[PDB]
């Protein structure tokens, strides 16, 4: 019989409706899994729930919290099977996001999930979610971290909230999703040891480019302590030629600063290969993104800046699929 | 007697020559192709006039310069014309549509801006079928709004975002439904100027220092991009910071960081301590949207107070009522 270990970190999963909102009750999520008999089949795993205490609210979630998560699976890795995480929804693709950068040679499955609102209300997907998530972390051979949500496995680091609320909150825009649990429709390294990469909060600018944007504006997303900007720029990468604003991203990159390329776009890959673009972005030090999402390159940038890396070095290692985040263009 | 288009040529690929240096301009070639293509010629398609830019502009060196240039086009051409079709690249396609939509009020004829990202002549291309289908829809079907078409969708231009960073279905409406799926009071054209303002994204962890900087001079506007239904992280060292800078005179918005879906945090009606740090909605806009408005209504002589409440109410068809 496999093992699950589950961490339940915070959510509205476990939590009680009220007036006042929604309210943490003690042991609320496992008195209510005791007495649900789905989750007590012979092909369901066994499982043990650790509740975090106090419960996160999602939105409340610090790169200390990501340290949390992956040393209490780095603790537990020997004597379970697999690994769900329950989490907030509002920041669940961060969370997922940085565990996939942080446990190098992951050799178990990981899957985060949660509900919005609490598992036993019908329209909770709750209950399915956590089902689900315990039958693959025990039995589907990915050994990644992956998001579940509204029926489907996604890669961690290529998810993002793409609905506000709802049960169908989460997209992996530019991966196809590793599984359909219900419906359907018509892989990193595990060579060598499990590594548990440290991670600690890293000054990160994530700025938005629009028509007629100030060189004055952008000198202040540049200041100290800024140690990296997230440039999120038009279709396939581009940017106004506006000597202005290229000359304050060259003088950052000249002085250390990591200066990184995403697309605006929801689908698609920023086009700006380093050695052969003519984008003036390329020639002011801005490197490509490729197609990462918001949440995969600000979670790698915390994993590389955390490390003892340069600046070259960590500009070549954010180009670089290094578990699955990014596709070559 | 037939409809009559205005069609500007502002920039794009439409009118282009392929070459191995990319696209490069020819001077009225668009308008002798469309010459010779009859189906732009039949019955039921409009007369049009095209006005060729000179230069054209790359749509990613769009400025609000070049805005306020298409809107005193459309307005110097609005009593000649029954309708105006705006040719423009696509990488800020959304955002000029987003602030022709502002800028010109009591519009009371189509203005449909659309484009294509393949030469017009070439085989399977968008161009043709993008154009005829404006020309086709600002005369027999019009819409009295600054719409975008794209890939037989026709949608309200303010509600529109670049969906994928290529290809033939650049363009989507997240929170609004298509105008069209196609398988009071006189014109008043408003001056905008370019607005210092921050667009930023929160993340988990993001610090005060970090934070302080966005707000500095000359910023008048942050944009901030937030989670779920608009939520961030409670601590004091992010909020102290939001609230200095509204207490200064900062109009600070909240947008989703979701594609789909709207902020929750009426002004009056919220338990956001955003709202208590002086953080007004901004509903379920576009990043577009949100940009574009502001540079409209900080472009005029509003108190912040002013802008703060203009920028929760719905003006032009940008936001939906929570």
């Amino acid at each position: 019989k496999k093992s699950i270990y589950v961490a339940y970190t915070g959510g509205t999963i476990g939590m009680q409706r009220s007036d006042n909102g929604y309210i943490p009750v003690s042991g609320h999520l496992q008195r209510q899994l005791a007495l649900m008999p789905e989750f007590h089949r012979p092909e369901m795993p066994d499982f043990t729930i650790h509740e975090y205490a106090p419960l996160i609210d999602s939105s409340d979630m610090t790169p200390e919290d990501w340290q949390h998560i992956a040393n209490d699976i780095q603790q537990n890795y020997d004597l379970y099977d697999g690994f769900v995480i329950l989490h907030g929804t509002d920041t669940m693709a961060f969370t997922a996001s940085a565990l996939s950068f942080m446990l190098e040679n992951l050799a178990k499955p990981v899957i985060i999930t949660g509900s919005q609102i609490p598992l036993a209300e019908d329209a909770s997907d709750g209950q399915t979610n956590l089902l689900n998530a315990l039958y693959l972390a025990a039995n589907h051979p990915v050994n990644e971290v992956s998001l579940f949500f509204n029926n489907q496995l996604f890669r961690g680091n290529r998810t993002t909230k793409a609905h506000a609320d709802g049960f169908d909150a989460f997209a992996s825009p530019n991966l196809s999703v590793l599984l359909e649990a219900g419906i359907h429709i018509r892989s990193p390294t595990s060579n060598g040891p499990l590594i548990v990469h440290r991670i600690t909060p890293q000054p990160i600018g994530v700025v938005t480019i629009y028509p007629g944007i100030s060189g004055a504006v952008v000198r202040n997303f540049l200041l100290q302590p800024v140690k990296a900007l997230i440039l999120r720029s038009y279709g396939v990468g581009n940017a106004p030629q506006k000597a202005e604003l290229l000359d304050e991203l060259k003088n950052a990159s000249d002085r250390g600063i990591v200066v990184v390329n995403l697309t605006q776009s929801i689908s698609g890959s920023v086009n700006m290969g380093g050695y052969a673009t003519g984008n003036a972005l390329a020639q002011a030090g801005v490197i490509s993104g490729f197609d990462m999402t918001v949440e995969a390159a600000l979670t790698k940038l915390h994993y590389l800046l955390s490390q003892s890396l340069s600046p070259n070095e960590i500009r070549q290692l954010m180009q670089q699929n290094l578990r699955g985040e990014l596709t070559d263009t």
